[PDB]
């Protein structure tokens, strides 16, 4: 009984959004998106995570992320929708842009 | 130097960080930290990040909003070292503030 | 809306953040925070950074190791607004943890 | 009575180090170096400061920095030397590299 509408698997809109973040992979049932970000070291990884943290608390939409030294393993979905919303793709896009710097 | 499962030093170190859970084979220690919100969790993580890069010893941590799910082990040792307990302790102290 | 020097609202807000010092013309409020070390100061600043970008209201802060010398004012207002006192309060609360 | 030796003003070594960080400016008496870093927004500035913070606590050598939204105004010197040392230029260089990303 998720209070929010999720983007339906393979919906034209979902796919139009995915196209903007092509290095993320859609998960089974299209219920989330995943990307493992790789940096040279922890210092770079934290620099990246820092910008995402600011964005996340500003839009109040947070990554499920697993950091191990130079690696940041990320899965995005909207809990209140039990799946993907526009906020996940907007978060993925910001993350992609912040990582592009490295 | 790798700490053997149930070794005297491991058990002694573990007493300094009693909220941590020894894992199968004593290959790692785990603690899940919980805060009021992400802002608090990030303030916590920020202090740990600084410590981690200073001593060059890094957590395996999974953050979701207000929680930080942490597993510590020495990657080059295939088990626990002193550095893991030292990090666990720094993390405990940083968490106390909240 | 810009708070006029010595206005009733300014003085009332100032009571919620008594460690802050009103500046000449009541154009800003200042507080210098002190911590044990940089690690603590950075943990403090990190929480404030998150708050600041959330509400889109930023401190004028000068950090040297363990100290954070802070002046707050609303750049578009040429003086103090509610947002400055709200930020001052968030900063006070973040500092309390240390 | 500074416990540490500072690099003498105009010393060949000072100048050889300054050459590596050409956008920093030497201060009167060559007692410090200064650079005002400019970013697009606070989010970028904090991303930058974050990496420098990690470096600073690792080498235990900290900037005197004044952040105002998208701007980071920095002055580096070694207090225990009452002037510049190699650590200031190594810090400036790291800062330059972290900022280059933006």
């Amino acid at each position: 009984m998720a209070p929010l509408a999720r983007l339906a698997a393979n919906s034209a809109r979902l796919l139009q959004l995915h196209k903007t973040v092509p290095q993320w992979h859609l998960t089974d049932g299209h219920l989330s998106i995943k990307r493992k970000f790789q940096f040279s070291d922890f210092n770079e990884a934290w620099g990246f995570m820092s910008r995402v943290a600011l964005y996340a608390d500003k839009v109040d939409h947070h990554p499920n992320w697993y950091n191990v030294y130079n690696t940041v393993d990320v899965e995005l979905s909207t809990h209140d929708a039990a799946g993907l919303t526009e906020k996940d793709f907007a978060l993925a896009k910001f993350m992609d842009d912040a990582a592009k710097n490295f």
